[PDB]
């Protein structure tokens, strides 16, 4: 796959697609309604791909 670090920056907004969402039940989880994946970490920064 890859290796290396990532999430550096978590003080910044998610990109487009992206979009964080809060429930006391599953807590707060990023959804990318673009490639369709959830994930906490906040890919936020200089990354393009």
């Amino acid at each position: 796959g890859s290796s290396g670090s990532s999430g550096l920056d978590s003080e910044l907004e998610l990109p487009a697609g992206w979009e964080k969402i809060e429930d006391p039940v599953y807590g707060i989880y990023y959804v990318d309604h673009i490639n369709r994946k959830t994930q906490y970490e906040n890919p936020s920064g200089p990354s393009s791909g």
